[PDB]
């Protein structure tokens, strides 16, 4: 596995911009699906509660992510 | 999610960090294979000859891109 999808439900991400975003070791933001849309993620794009995350990254940190974002 | 894997081949691009390649379109660069090693591009990374980008995005311009960089 190369594309991890991660569920956005950690409502203290909400608004955030990838520009500002704390990634683990690293980690590349494929898509994000949200709301019948599949966007081509960029630095000023904002998370939002129930968003869709493909993401791709060695799995520790891909992890970490899944970890903060879906299960908290 | 469709990715494509777009050949290095054009010396003219050689050395250009992704922070100022002259994105044409809606894209990301979600791997770069380079010297048998997957890696995790950011604006800082420079494209190198040989690289083997692996992008997602518009197909528009993924096939520009391709025009571009493989074709070249
Ligand atoms: N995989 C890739 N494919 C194509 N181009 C790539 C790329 N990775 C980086 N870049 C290009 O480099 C900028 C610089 O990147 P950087 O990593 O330094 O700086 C970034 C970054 O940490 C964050 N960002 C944007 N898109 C991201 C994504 N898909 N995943 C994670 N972070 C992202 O926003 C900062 C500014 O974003 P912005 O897009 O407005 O500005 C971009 C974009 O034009």
């Amino acid at each position: 596995t190369s594309l991890y999808e991660i569920q956005m439900l950690n409502y203290k991400y909400e608004n955030i911009q990838l520009r500002n975003f704390p990634f683990g070791g690293d980690i590349i933001f494929v898509r994000i699906i949200r709301n019948n849309e599949s966007i081509v993620p960029h630095g000023d794009t904002q998370l939002r509660y129930g968003d869709r995350l493909i993401v791709t990254g060695a799995k520790e940190y891909v992890d970490e992510l899944k970890q903060e974002l879906e299960f908290y």
